């Protein structure tokens, strides 16, 4: 049984406290085939977020309530939360660094959690309000602004420099933010080196001034092989070069609940021995394999 997509989806969205906004979150979950939302400014009052504190300002939404997702209490507060999406090493952080607050003690709580998940692979989804030419601001967003406007870009930027972090906004999308006094980017979608995100986009599934942001996450370049069965049925499937016939015939069963002994997997015009690795038959990235039932 199980599930039809390869990675996980992931919606990232500032809520602007509003009961509305949050409320629609899980029929825009449903609806787009999100996992995991991690959100800002949640109305707080709500019986489906993973957040810390009396008053929350980030929180997490997990869709499906089976994943396995570990709340860091040591890592977490009212303005970050961080979550273990088990069982191997992806950890994700909502993060909402208040407008009428400096950044600085936002970037200090994020460093010490870096520190802290050295190696692992992290994504972080933080509503900065700053403006940077990194994440698609115009030059009137942060240039002619005011010197708090140049100081929270320069720390934001230094910041991503210094943890070597990866900004996965994407050029040619809306804007992230949208007010009567315009339109901005200030909703920023990073991760650590090695981690691959996947369909970056904006949307405007939410009621929000701002705009849900959805994007896909894998489990390791790691690739996609497409397992093929001659109904048409395509499992996309994330598997390393070195995993082997059996390990991917479990992961089919997983997906589609198939019992692997009575899977048959093909690759150019030979069948695939369980003992034997992708290497070893030359299986690299999009490779297309045949599986058939026996």
């Amino acid at each position: 049984h199980m599930d039809i997509r390869p990675r996980l989806r992931i919606g990232q969205i500032n809520l602007g406290g509003a009961e509305d906004a949050t409320r629609e979150l899980p029929s825009i979950a449903r609806d787009l085939g999100l996992d995991i939302v991690l959100v800002q400014a949640q109305y707080s009052m709500v019986g489906f977020l993973a957040q810390c504190g009396a008053h929350p300002k980030a929180g997490v939404y997990i869709r499906n309530r089976v994943l396995p997702c570990c709340v860091l209490h040591h890592l977490s507060s009212t303005h970050i939360t961080v979550v273990h999406i088990g069982g191997w090493d992806l950890y994700m952080v909502s993060a909402y660094f208040q407008y009428s607050d400096p950044i600085d003690p936002y970037l200090h709580r994020l460093g010490n959690i870096l520190d802290r998940l050295r190696g692992a692979r992290v994504v972080i989804c933080a509503d900065t309000n700053a403006h940077s030419p990194l994440w698609h601001s115009l030059p009137r967003h942060y240039v002619g602004r005011g010197q708090e406007v140049a100081d929270r870009r320069a720390k934001m930027e230094d910041f991503i420099g210094a943890r070597r972090l990866v900004v996965h906004n994407a050029d040619g999308h809306l804007p992230t933010f949208s007010t009567a006094n315009g339109e901005s980017y200030v909703d920023v979608t990073l991760s650590t080196r090695g981690v691959r995100v996947s369909e970056w986009r904006v949307t405007n599934e939410s009621s929000s001034d701002h705009r849900l942001i959805v994007f896909g996450v894998g489990g390791g370049g790691s690739m996609q092989i497409f397992v093929k069965t001659l109904t048409g049925k395509t499992i996309t499937l994330e598997v390393e070069p070195s995993d082997t016939i059996e390990n991917v015939k479990a992961k089919i069963q997983d997906k589609e609940g198939i019992p692997p002994d009575q899977q048959r997997l093909i690759f150019a015009g030979k069948q695939l021995e369980d003992g034997r690795t992708l290497s070893d038959y030359n299986i690299q990235k999009e490779s297309t394999l045949h599986l058939v039932l026996r």
